[PDB]
């Protein structure tokens, strides 16, 4: 079976397989994550399997619907750049956009740590999605750069993954 406790009504919502749990966000109405282990067979939701809709490995994106009253976000449109990559348990930390699809940490944090909240979605003050955690540019176990993939592309993955017909 795969009923894992799950706690929708947020922004972001995890995963898990035999391995550990991974990091995803509710943008535009679909929780958002890389295949990096997201497993391909079934997916499993807190009270049923999540259908699979958007996945495209790397160089992609991965995002099933999230309706267990999941709360969509939207495409960034703000001023500044100053983002706070949130991880799937309350510990956000601030981020400074260093280019397209990248920003930079203002503190030395381990990427270990960075391991395993993959999908942060990057939000400039508060709100607006901006992109997720897809990776971070770290040196020796600690992390100075972000890298993230904005949650705009995420809408041209779409046209990528369809199997309507
Ligand atoms: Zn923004």
């Amino acid at each position: 079976t795969g009923r894992d406790k799950n706690q929708v009504e947020g922004e972001v919502q995890v995963v898990s397989t035999a391995t550990q749990s991974f990091l995803a966000t509710c943008v535009n109405g679909v929780c958002w994550t890389v295949y990096h282990g997201a497993g391909s067979k079934t997916l499993a939701g807190p009270k049923g399997p999540i259908t699979q809709m958007y996945t495209n490995v790397d160089q992609d994106l991965v995002g099933w619907q999230a309706p267990p009253g999941a709360r969509s976000l939207t495409p960034c449109t703000c001023g500044s750049s100053d983002l706070y990559l949130v991880t799937r348990h309350a510990d956000v930390i601030p981020v400074r956009r260093r280019g397209d699809s990248r920003g930079s940490l203002l503190s030395p944090r381990p990427v270990s740590y960075l391991k395993g909240s993959s999908g942060g979605p990057l939000l400039c003050p508060s709100g607006h999605a901006v992109g997720i955690f897809r990776a971070a540019v770290c040196t020796r176990g600690v992390a100075k750069a972000v890298d993230f993939v904005p949650v705009e592309s995420m809408e041209t993955t779409m046209r990528a993954s369809k199997k309507k017909k």
